[PDB]
DNA sequence: GGAAATATTATATTCC
DNA sequence: GGAATATAATATTTCC
């Protein structure tokens, strides 16, 4: 499960190109307020909680 | 710029971040919580982590 | 201009 | 075991 790039490895595949993601710049979540984009759920989850609402 | 950090020599901008950068090196963590006892680094990284203690 | 806060990003660690 | 939550470091933005 190694980082090809980085001699980084850890103990599951989805950790693993999570890890990737940081290499290659593919960025899968977007927000649909504003554009941009990231590479985990959690952080656009975070990033999306600071547009102001409307429910 | 000319605040450098002794530890790994990575410059910069200004000196309230580098003291903030050499506390990932002497692993002091001044903000401590209120609630549960845990310290960080940051007094941000104190605030999203209070921000989730359900009330007080 | 510089300190402080906020937003960001990567990852270890719980959760499911 | 993948997905979510917490976490740590730093880049960006706000305030002064
Ligand atoms: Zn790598
Ligand atoms: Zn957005
Ligand atoms: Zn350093
Ligand atoms: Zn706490």
């Amino acid at each position: 499960h190694k980082c090809k790039y980085c001699s980084k490895v850890f103990g599951t595949d989805s950790s693993l190109q999570i890890h990737l993601r940081s290499h290659t710049g593919e960025r899968p979540f977007v927000c649909s307020v504003c554009g941009h984009r990231f590479t985990t759920k959690g952080n656009l989850k975070v990033h999306f909680h600071r547009h102001p609402q409307v429910k």
